[PDB]
RNA sequence: AGAUGGUAAGGGCCCACGGUGGAUGCCUCGGCACCCGAGCCGAUGAAGGACGUGGCUACCUGCGAUAAGCCAGGGGGAGCC
């Protein structure tokens, strides 16, 4: 886990503003998919959710530090 | 024609062992006093709240749709959620 996290950030940090936004929408959707499965029981292994959640935060956190200078 | 003995439905006093009840002693994440230190917050939206937030979550706690958490700098070193 930790290893990947730092990488996410490196690549994301240089990803443009317009391109980020769409990466997020996409991620957001994956989340929905994951809750639906959670609800039915049938396939669903916990850590997967809080993970995907913290992703979006980071993604959005980055989107803002950009906005503070670039639009 | 004569006599003090003898029964316990129940009751009383004493002794032994239990029941109820929570005094006593010992104990203390709490309180009280004094002395020091420190002393404002808010339209860049306070103090105080409401609702919400966990894979499963009644309440408390922490957070706010990025929701028991997001970024970086410093401290620490084997255990965490």
């Amino acid at each position: 886990k930790l290893s990947e996290v730092r990488k996410q950030l490196e690549e994301a940090r240089k990803l443009s503003p317009v391109e980020l936004e769409k990466l997020v929408r996409e991620k957001k959707r994956e989340l929905m998919e994951l809750r639906f499965q959670a609800s039915i029981g049938q396939l669903s292994q916990n850590h997967k959710i809080r993970d995907l959640k913290r992703q979006i935060a980071r993604l959005l956190t980055v989107l803002n530090e950009k906005r503070r200078q670039n639009a």
